[PDB]
Parts: structure tokens; C-alpha cells; sequence
């Protein structure tokens, strides 16, 4: 393995990025804080070694991911600030999300308060609404792909399984990769579109409110069996408005699911308290949303 430069240089822009603290790893990419040596502005740098891009198919996926991600601009989508390469690495410059993802929140907090779930799910639906309006299916919406900035605002990231719908009614027959919250129409290879993202948000809603994923077993294939059969149950302590929206979203028939555009008009959002912001304490301590201090 070749060792990553301590300074990243974009020859076309002229900008220079000092490699700061290591943020984490996934598939091909190591992620670091990187600072523009001029402006001192700090970004997430995703660094992919070309030594793992030897096959054209893997190169085509990376270039498709960049093509999709670079064209997106929205408050609840990870900002794409640029990309460049040398002989050994592809460098992608992203909006730094300093508070990790909803996966690290989930591991610490398990089941969230209903208003927290409402707050996060609104932002996820808003981001995904932007994607679907722009004919992008994410196809891997999960807690680990839902990044949190310093103000605990949701940023949808990782367009590694994302695809452009090219014409009305196009059904994708190929999903090269394994999504976490995989839709039944993908498992049964019956062809799929935008509705797989609504299924995924259904699973995310269930996990945030319940404190565990809806179809979890010890075997991934036993899990796929349960998804096929629609074999989940909502605990009885879940409020029936929440329970009802989960049920609408987690239907086997993708035509029966609400579209991304129907979701925010649901009773779960309109008839419930949505906080305008969450304090940092919500990373570790359940909020009470008290009317005043004591
Ligand atoms: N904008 C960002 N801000 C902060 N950390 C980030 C950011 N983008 C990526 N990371 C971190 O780097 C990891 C890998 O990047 P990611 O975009 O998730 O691609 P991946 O390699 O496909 N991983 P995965 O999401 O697990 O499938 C993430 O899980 C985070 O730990
Ligand atoms: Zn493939």
C-alpha cells in the first residue's frame, strides 16, 4: 500500500489542503479532516487509492458516484466542494459533518423521543425529496449515510449506490452493491425505482422510534426471508400515528407506499411537536423539551 500525501494539491484550482484528523473508513475510501492552507476552511476529504480502482467497472461506479454527487446542492445533502487525483489517489472534497452519523447517535441513545425522530425524519424526507425531484434514487439510505453537522442538521451522504432515472417509468433491474435497508422488490429482483428510498426511510423511522431495525436476525438471508414475507411487528408503546406511517412505508407492494412528496403532509408531522433545533446534549441525553428552566 502507498502512503497518502500530507498536503493534497488540486492543480486546476491551485488550492492546497493539509491532511488533518482521521474521521473513519468505508469500502475503498479513508476519510480525513482537510484544511485549505489559504482560507483555513475545513472539509471532509474522502481519499480512494487507485490500487483498488484497477477494474473499469469499479472505476465506472466511482465516476458515476462523483457525476451524481457533484450535481446536487441542498441543505440536507452533504455538500460536494470538489474532486481531483494524482497517480495513486482520487480525492473528493465534501462538507465536513463534525457530529458523525445517526448510526453513532442510535448506538448511544437507542430509541429516540418522538419529537427527535420527527425532527430528523423531516430533514431526511426534505433531502430525499430534493433527490427524487432531481431523478436521483439513493438506494442505500441508512443511519450511517445520514451525517450530522455541528448544529445536528442531517446531511444525506454516500451516493455510491445512487442512480439517475433516465425516463418516466424506468425500472432499474441491477443494484450492484448490498443496501442495509434493502426493499422487497430488490430482493425478488422484480425491478425497482424511487420507492426503495421510501422503504428505507420506513426502516429508519422504525429504528429511531423502536431502538432496533424492523427485520433484524443473526443471518442476513433469514432477514431477507422476513422482508420478503413482510414479517415485522411494531411494539404497542409506539403511538398509533407513528405506527400507521411506518405501516404505510413498509408495504411489500412499492405502488402501495406513499411517495416522498406525501410524507411531510402525514399526521405524524402535522399533528406533532417538531423542534426547530436540537442542542448537542441530544447526542447523549434524552431531551424533555421543557417550557422553561428550573
Ligand atoms: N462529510 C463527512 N463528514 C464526516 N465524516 C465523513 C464524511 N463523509 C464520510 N465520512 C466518514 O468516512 C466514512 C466513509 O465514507 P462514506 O461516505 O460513508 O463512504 P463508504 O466508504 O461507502 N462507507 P459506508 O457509508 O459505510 O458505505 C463515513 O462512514 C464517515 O465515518
Ligand atoms: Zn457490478
Amino acid at each position: 500500500a502507498k502512503e497518502i500525501p500530507e498536503v493534497l494539491v488540486d492543480p486546476r484550482s491551485r488550492r492546497r489542503y493539509v491532511r488533518g484528523r482521521f474521521l473513519g473508513k468505508g469500502g475503498f475510501a479513508k476519510c480525513f479532516e482537510i484544511s485549505d492552507a489559504d482560507t483555513k476552511e475545513v472539509f471532509a476529504g474522502k481519499i480512494v487509492p487507485k490500487s483498488l480502482l484497477l477494474k473499469p467497472h469499479q472505476r465506472e461506479k466511482m465516476s458515476m458516484e462523483i457525476s451524481i454527487h457533484r450535481s446536487l446542492a441542498h441543505q440536507h445533502v452533504v455538500g460536494f466542494h470538489g474532486f481531483f487525483e494524482d497517480n495513486d489517489f482520487v480525492f473528493v472534497v465534501l462538507e465536513l459533518c463534525r457530529r458523525r452519523s445517526l448510526l453513532e447517535l442510535h448506538k448511544r441513545r437507542k430509541a429516540l423521543t418522538e419529537p427527535e425522530a420527527r425532527y430528523y425524519l423531516r430533514q431526511i424526507v426534505l433531502g430525499c425529496q430534493y433527490l427524487h425531484r432531481n431523478r436521483v434514487i439513493h438506494r442505500d439510505l441508512k443511519l450511517g449515510n445520514l451525517f450530522l453537522n455541528e448544529d445536528l442538521e442531517v446531511k444525506i451522504g454516500d451516493f455510491g449506490l445512487a442512480t439517475k432515472v433516465e425516463y418516466d417509468g424506468e425500472r432499474k433491474k441491477v443494484l450492484c452493491g448490498t443496501p442495509n435497508y434493502i426493499a422487497p422488490e430488490v430482493l425478488s429482483k422484480k425491478g425497482h425505482s424511487f420507492e426503495v428510498d421510501v422503504w428505507s426511510i420506513g426502516c429508519i423511522m422504525y429504528t429511531l422510534l423502536v431502538g432496533k431495525p424492523p427485520f433484524e436476525t443473526s443471518c442476513l438471508k433469514e432477514t431477507y426471508l422476513r422482508i420478503k414475507k413482510n414479517e415485522y411487528s411494531i411494539p404497542k408503546h409506539i403511538n398509533p400515528v407513528a405506527a400507521s406511517l411506518i405501516q404505510k412505508m413498509l408495504q411489500t407492494d412499492p405502488t402501495a407506499r406513499p411517495t416522498i412528496n406525501e410524507l411531510l403532509n402525514d399526521e405524524f408531522f402535522t399533528s406533532g411537536y417538531i423542534p426547530a433545533r436540537l442542542p448537542i446534549t441530544c447526542l447523549t441525553i434524552p431531551p424533555r423539551f421543557s417550557i422553561a428552566p428550573s
